[PDB]
């Protein structure tokens, strides 16, 4: 299988219809499809588990997981501004004066209808774990505005998906400051080498950490000054290294050799079955430094 | 039209070719774009744009020339993909066979299918020569690029022997002084930005912005022993930039005096104001060179 590299997590506001033999059904009618020539960009649930699987849910111990399939045009924004001069300077080319706002609305889609077709696609694919016993889903992905287009990819397969963001008690840059500021993370976890630092005022100084001695005094300075602690990187147990960001989102997931390679003694042959042990190792894991996390944040807002 | 980052480099030799000479070696190598089929093209252009058809612009021994490049916005995934689809659909009756020279001319039908399709890329990039000082000025934040447009013009010339300018002292240490001693050399005052990296192999990087850098956050990392490697500076209350250890200046802003000082009575006629301008631009540069080599030591052996 392939691991998470980021974590946006929300709440599902006190359970969903999770019938999954209804929900496998439900999410077959947004099966991916790819995109027709004047089509920008298509998105549609694929098999977790790929060419090895048909099923659009993997499921094992109240863990499911799923897979959004995205395709974009390769179209670039100077494609398209040169393909419009092009032609607006041709009718110029015999009497200027161009205008006028509805007049290349009607211009710039013919050369959209003419480039469209040509244009090569990108693909993107976010996994999508959702934890039965907690209340909460996970989504393996960098930015807010990804997890919000799976989300409501998945809301409209299933009509209503009630989810939050966590939010906590106490702000995260002032917890993470005083884990830098004390020299010490929340029990659980340890400080790395990594870190953002801002100035309480836009304008005021940002300081990006690397490689660097946090319980040091060079950057104690810095809090002591207003400065406040963004992103921290953290190791949970020897196990799981992180950025924590004040947003409260995980980036840059590294799971330890002894996790990866736990299950390769299977036979490097039956992959439903290696999906099956590191899919199970990998949730209870990731859920179980999400449930310390909050702890170590100071708790929920309630 | 002006400058937004700066590689600079000594030119061995006096160049000795004549500009109408030069202006028709250049014409030779002269951009002409990509086929349906090519990839890639690179040649010279009007400096000036469409208001002229010369490929060279000279004032006061300042030559200004300018390469563009187009390559092909063709990804190796989409090339992959249609080579493998095409290769399991000759997994109709097998024969395996040839995966040497059958994929091989596959391949370049793969292409001579998309090559066609693919839209273009565009980049131009002034080179600025200093014939009284012997420095070329290429407009450009990487070394790849500077080195790609120099060999255009070695190309069209025979031979150019360039070398980068190469301090007598390493400019780090220069750089950290300025920053300890709270103070950069005459011409030139400390903004707002820095790169701060420690000198054992394994050891922090801090970059700041917006940040106060005579103070004791900043120079506690130096007494800490990191070198400054970049730092924001501003020539005159005239030109910012960052200067790099490397050796070369990014993100160029010319303070708003300069970018209007032939504002007036220039209109339709944009030849007048690129003259006005280039001169302009070229002597003032000009001098932030010679200040900042002095500034910083000084060169050479
Ligand atoms: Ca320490
Ligand atoms: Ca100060």
């Amino acid at each position: 299988m392939l691991w998470f590299k980021n974590l946006m997590v929300y709440r599902l506001s006190r359970e969903i219809s999770l019938r999954a033999e209804e929900m496998e059904k439900q999410l077959a009618s947004m099966a991916f499809t790819p995109c027709g020539s004047q089509d920008m960009a298509k998105m549609g649930w694929v098999p977790p588990m790929g060419s090895h699987s048909d099923a659009l849910t993997h499921v094992a111990n109240g863990q499911i997981v799923i897979c959004a399939r995205k395709e974009e045009k390769i179209l670039p924004s100077p494609v398209i501004k040169q393909a419009l001069e092009a032609k607006i300077a041709k009718l110029e080319a015999e009497q200027a004066r161009k205008l006028k706002k509805t007049e290349k609305d009607s211009l710039k889609d013919e050369v959209l209808h003419s480039l469209l077709p040509r244009a090569f696609s990108r693909f993107s694919q976010t996994m999508m774990w959702i934890d039965t016993v907690n209340g909460l889903i996970m989504v393996d992905c960098a930015s807010a505005k990804k997890a919000e287009d799976t989300l409501a990819l998945l809301r409209k397969s299933l009509g209503s998906l009630p989810v939050v963001p966590l939010s906590m008690e106490n702000p995260i840059e002032l917890t993470l400051t005083e884990w830098v500021r004390s020299g010490s993370a929340a029990q659980g976890f340890q400080l790395l080498d990594e870190a953002e630092l801002k100035s309480l005022l836009e304008d005021g100084g940002v300081i990006r950490a690397k490689k660097q001695d946090l319980t040091s005094e060079e950057i104690t300075n810095h809090i002591e000054a207003g400065k406040v602690v963004t992103k921290l990187a953290l190791d949970w147990q020897q196990r799981i290294q992180f950025v924590m960001c004040d947003d409260g989102s995980l980036k840059r997931l590294k799971f330890c050799d002894e996790l990866r390679d736990q299950n390769e003694d299977i036979d490097r042959e039956d992959f439903a079955q290696r999906f099956d042990a590191d899919f199970i190792l990998m949730t209870g894991e990731l859920a179980a430094l999400i449930q310390n996390l909050i702890e170590g944040l100071g708790g929920e807002a309630q």
